[PDB]
RNA sequence: AUGAGGAUUACCCAU
RNA sequence: AUGAGGAUUACCCAU
RNA sequence: AUGAGGAUUACCCAU
RNA sequence: AUGAGGAUUACCCAU
């Protein structure tokens, strides 16, 4: 066992899938990056700290790039037109059992399931109404 | 007893379970992540330290993704809308024996057991009433 | 009722029990140690005193060795990695009768009884949840 | 009963065993030393105090010497090339029953058992990985 | 998945091989050390970091000891008569793809291959001629 | 007899192999450069010198270019989009015999062997984890 | 009271 | 440039 | 002489 | 510690 393994970030049904792999663990921050130049890579980081005497806090971040080729000084460089950033913070009391935590995971999964309000809004450049 | 191993975080009874596996150990801070992009993964980190002369403190952090209307592998912004954060901090006096600690763990499991108030509130998007 | 005597600290049901026996009485501070080097022994000390005009206070300290991967009689450094420390301080008002005190002892036994939260937490390297 | 008795600190299977014996109890500090010149002896000390109103703290220390013969001013003296020090502090709430304490002892014993992670690392001049 | 593992630093067939094992990863600096006396051990450290806006930089260090015994006052200690210090810094622009990096590694391996100028000059206390 | 000769820096089988050839040896600094445009060439320099009374020190440098064509005003020139810079210093006491040096070289070759931590971390835009 | 602070005449140190 | 000048990280020194 | 200091006409910087 | 605060070298900002 070791949960620090590679995984499929973007699932495009076996073709053009974006898989992310472990790349660094310096300073207690777990990092995963897609197989690209550091300038065009997808990035995922995770860290856990004992925020309070009775809380533990997970800090998760994802970076989705819009890859492009830019000409600088007459030369072509692999670059990122822009990046989308996801920053999530999860605070869990120390009294939460494993089953209480499994509940939290399922909630986050249900939150983003296809067809549900939120992902439907995001995917359509809309708000909730 | 090497305890840094893979384990079931969200138990949906064999089918659709969420397994979290070791992914980083930088700075004695153990990390576990699910097989997802880091922006949509379930993340768990844990570390222990002597907070003061009389106490030891465990800091546990968990991150859970919102799943409803989630687009697997997609770029979902703002991050704060798609993630839940749990920060647990457990303070244990240096006088606590293994038995004392086992009792402390039971208190945590009981706090989160199915049907008890706290988890029933969280799950129903409610408070106490 | 001379109570300074040998007694079973860790009960593993007759076989593999850890007995602790009187080893020092300097300064009215009773001490008990297991039959080990002092760096790997189970140690227990107890003393009572009038903390203030209205209270009496018992100070109980226990030391427990980390046993997993322990080398009997070997030199294990750093000390702080191989030992657990328990500091108990019990304050009892001078008005407490023997009955009141018996009740206080039951509260302590109940707090640590098998299956209750606190010991269940400690034993599972967890907090409350 | 009196737990202040001699015991085998280093077990080398009946031959070359390092047994330690009671040597002092001044100032509430129980001391044991191996049968050597005070300059080359193994030393073990234990003391218990009521650290807080509700905690008891055991302070245990072991000293493992590397014996050598040094020539000073043209004369040979029994000496110690260097010493390894183990300092452990154990804090136990006053609410811990005897069985809760037996749990603590077993934990420390399991922690150092041959073959387990920690003693395996120490014995090999390595870290955990 | 982890690359912070044990590995062979010096390959002498399969007998006399020098192996370094992880020992510590504090402050983003990974450290490996060979077994036995830390005083006579081989050391290797590695760290990575964003030096500037477009460059990541690796700092790798190796220490080769000259194993010897020091005798002073008739007291002998295992020591290193002296040490050889290899210190290298590698800068890589964030535009480097994995292919580009693989090339950079082959350049380093080729630079030190048996028979080539640099490695054979060093192996003979010589310079270029 | 001479070691200031041509050699293979990058080994790609036998086709696409990068070869550097001597170019200049002024001021005790030996320099090798690959053929074609100096602008897109691989560079290697090496020098040795008595740093202190007991230490000799080698300073080796390698430059890996990213071959590209720059177009400005419709005028294209062969250039390097950027360069990777390897800079290493090796210190060796004057007490090192040829055997000691050979060991130091094997340590360097082992440090970069395929499959080992450092070389595989670099080859993947990653760090240690 | 806390330190994955240092040492070794049950001792210094920081907060 | 010279020294039957001195030393030893291809270096000081006198004229 | 040291830097997990920065770069890239064997070069700058801090101590 | 809190922000339906801002960004993107695990970083600034207000309270």
């Amino acid at each position: 066992a070791s949960n620090f393994t590679q995984f499929v970030l973007v699932d495009n049904g076996g073709t053009g899938d974006v898989t992310v792999a472990p790349s660094n663990f310096a300073n207690g921050v777990a990092e995963w990056i897609s197989s690209n130049s550091r300038s065009q890579a997808y990035k995922v980081t995770c860290s856990v700290r004992q925020s309070s005497a009775q809380n533990r806090k997970y800090t998760i971040k994802v970076e989705v790039p819009k890859v492009a080729t830019q000409t600088v000084g007459g030369v072509e460089l692999p670059v990122a037109a822009w990046r989308s950033y996801l920053n999530m913070e999860l605070t869990i009391p120390i009294f939460a059992t494993n089953s209480d935590c499994e509940l939290i995971v399922k909630a986050m999964q249900g939150l983003l399931k296809d067809g549900n309000p939120i992902p439907s809004a995001i995917a359509a450049n809309s708000g909730i109404y």
